[PDB]
DNA sequence: ATATGACGCT
DNA sequence: AGCGTCAT
């Protein structure tokens, strides 16, 4: 009683850039705002692989992962904007400089970690303390939150509009709140949502790009809350809005359960919702899942969860891919030499920019391939040496580590044909 | 036939 | 080290 641990110790947020890749094309040609649009690479197959979807386009159904022609048939005045193609495959340089842009901006207010190209957790808990001792116990208007959800309000009795649920939710919970009292996570929740809002003021102020935001107790309780209001809003998730909150809510809607251990869960347990987890012992769950998922899984289905913000804005690898799916798979020695060429060369242009910008160099490179017919996203994985930022040198040394594995014993051949060639540079050290 | 990145297990 | 899982 006395002496349990609420999770309350943490005031994290994860803002996520609403279809960024989209954004970032509406910026730059005004004919594509505010119009059902998409983003596609490879307008050869089937008009090219959706990879970003406007909300204009998704009231019609346009998914990503949809085919471009298919997506036409949905939605017949969808405009498209391709991804640019350099060397014979996809280039996102575009999408991570706008990345950067959006990183360096939310950088400035508290500690970030990059969790993807368009989305970074938010550490607020220093920068919530800070704030209360410059509001010397005045309190908080709702004029402070002019896009936040409060997860869970409005309740009971005094609308019908969307607009008009959210500031009654916002007007409840700011009445109730403990203005009077600095160690009430309900009062830090608040304190952190006003600057996000800041945050995302600053964000589409400065780059012209909207963004939703969810802010909570932990990391994973802040992304499920950033989903449940896009686009352009942000949702403040309680500690006493996770039991009804996850009473319903999907198990594979939680963050690193949306996968094989998730599926086990609902399997084995014989459950639907992420509540349902707290009939269970600790020891149920470390028997059925093991000592770290049982652990995490009887902390999280009450709201708890420790992992905490690194300070991380750079990636810990650069990596290149391209697939080669069907019948376009590589089946020669000189198309193998040729594309781990296009690889090399591309991943040097962003190697030497990584240490011109970050004072760093990679130290070895991973090369990996995938063979026609197998599975797994990956089917072998040699690494190597990486001292020089050549392209020339990375790719021969990328093929002498998986020429072993042509089982062709022609000399010009390859079998079986490689699906997929992937060079990443890991493992930097200061420069 | 939809290019990436972080991390755990052994 | 090499493979597997999870994610955008
Ligand atoms: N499977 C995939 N393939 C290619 N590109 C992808 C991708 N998933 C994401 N991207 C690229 C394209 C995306 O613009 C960006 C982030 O994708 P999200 O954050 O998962 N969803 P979005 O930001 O598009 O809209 P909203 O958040 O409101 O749902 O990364
Ligand atoms: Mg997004
Ligand atoms: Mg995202």
């Amino acid at each position: 009683g006395p002496h349990m641990a609420t999770g309350q110790d943490r005031v994290v947020a994860l803002v996520d850039m609403d279809c960024f890749f989209v954004q970032v094309e509406q910026r730059q040609n005004p004919h594509l705002r505010n119009k059902p649009c998409a983003v596609v690479q490879y307008k050869s197959w089937k008009g090219g692989g959706i990879i970003a979807v406007s909300y204009e386009a998704r009231a019609f159904g346009v998914t990503r992962s949809m085919w471009a022609d298919d997506a036409k048939k949905l939605c017949p005045d969808l405009l498209l904007a391709q991804v640019r193609e350099s060397r014979g495959k996809a280039n996102l340089t575009k999408y991570r400089e706008a990345s950067v842009e959006v990183m360096e901006i939310m950088s400035r207010f508290a500690v970030i970690e990059r969790a993807s190209i368009d989305e970074a957790y938010v550490d607020l808990t220093s920068a919530v303390q800070e704030r209360l001792q410059k509001l010397q116990g005045q309190p908080i208007s709702a004029d402070l939150l002019p896009s936040t959800y409060i997860e869970g309000l409005p309740q009971g009795p005094t609308t019908v509009q969307k607009e008009g649920m959210r500031k009654q939710g916002l007007f409840q919970w700011l009445d109730s709140l403990q203005i009077d009292n600095l160690t009430s996570p309900d009062l830090q929740l608040t304190v952190g949502a006003v600057i996000v809002e800041e945050m995302r003021a600053a964000i589409e102020r400065e780059t012209g790009f909207q963004c939703s935001a969810g802010i909570s107790h932990n990391k994973v309780l802040a992304k499920l809350a950033c989903g449940l209001n896009k686009p352009n809003r942000q949702t403040l998730v309680s500690h006493g809005s996770v039991p009804q909150l996850f009473s319903q809510m999907p198990i594979r809607k939680i963050r690193s359960l949306g996968g094989k251990l998730g599926a086990s869960v609902i399997e084995i347990l014989g459950i639907e919702y992420m509540g349902e987890l707290t009939q269970f012992t600790e020891s149920q769950l470390q028997s059925h899942f093991g000592e770290k998922n049982g652990s995490w899984l009887y902390a999280m289905c009450r709201g708890i969860e420790h992992d905490p913000v690194k300070p991380r804005q750079l990636p810990k690898t650069i990596g290149c891919s391209k697939n080669f799916p069907g019948k376009t798979a590589l089946a020669t020695r000189e198309q193998v030499q040729w594309w781990l060429l296009q690889l090399a060369q591309e991943l040097e242009e962003r190697l030497t920019k990584d240490r011109n910008d970050n004072d760093r160099v990679a130290t070895q490179l991973v090369v990996s391939i995938r063979v026609q017919g197998d599975k797994r996203l990956s089917s072998l994985r040699r690494c190597c040496a990486l001292t020089r930022y050549d392209a020339h040198k990375m790719s021969h040394d990328a093929f002498t580590v998986i020429k072993n594995c042509n089982t062709s014993g022609i000399q010009t051949e390859w079998s079986p044909p490689l699906t997929m060639l992937f060079l990443c540079a890991t493992k930097f050290s200061a420069s």
